RNA sequence: AUUUUUG
């Protein structure tokens, strides 16, 4: 399982990720919470709350 | 579930949210009901039953 | 189970409601009956058999 | 099951029926088989094995 | 009662020509190497290709 | 199944995979690691971490 | 509502 593995260490290292959606959109931040469908992702402060069926690509710096 | 305790959370303080499409459309409205598949969100008057596979993220203003 | 509980209502209640495509088309019909996967909707007509992974949402007045 | 009942009568009585995929092509044709998840269509003389998942409504 | 695997099987038999749609309007053509509940093998310029059946639209002959 | 055969092969000896996302787009890199959902991608230095539901084929 | 028909 490397996608909880995955979140999970950015959950903690507070790494910036970069979230790559299927319709081209994206957004820089901060991984905080999740669960088996969506994923939290704090950005420029404010709170974004992501279905996965919506993500495409996770990136890293 | 970090979903549905957000889900309950709007849905119980009346909320402002706005949802964003797979289609990079937006609406912005109060979360009236949900289930597994939807979200009944009233707006403008008009009640939108809407389909989760269609809605990629939910933020407040 | 919100999603056939408002089906049920728009069946019977026999209401005008609009479906919006995920690709911006809007369809503005009858929902004759329904299942898990397809909705039977008599829209100028002719009727259509539309499936609920290509609709958005159901808009009603 | 309302999705076999109309998937029947299409292909039982040969009914010229209108597919509208996803990205709002349409093709026409009748339907000759079909099961859970792909459909198979005859359009003019060729045969299309199409899957659920791209179309989008069914229209007579 | 599953013709999708009873039309995926001919194919690779006969290694007859197919012609894959993508949803998002591409075009491949090549013969069914293999396949399963989630891709399909095709092999055509040479190449190999590992293809999601949630990518295609349709299969056509010739 | 081909899907893990195939993912376990490009990851066994780190080959130069070609992923097309639904897209039309391309990335080239080597699977580093993978799952039931996603698909772990290293490319130009970067590392992306793929879901299956957007990507539309594999090259070699 | 997260890898082949309420996606």
């Amino acid at each position: 399982n490397i996608q909880d593995k995955a979140l999970e260490n950015f959950k903690a290292n507070q790494t910036e990720v970069t979230v790559f959606f299927l319709n081209g959109f994206q957004m820089k931040g901060v991984i905080e919470e999740y669960d088996k469908y969506v994923v939290s992702l704090n950005s420029q402060g404010k709170q974004h709350l992501i279905y996965k069926h919506a993500i495409s690509t996770y990136t890293v710096e």
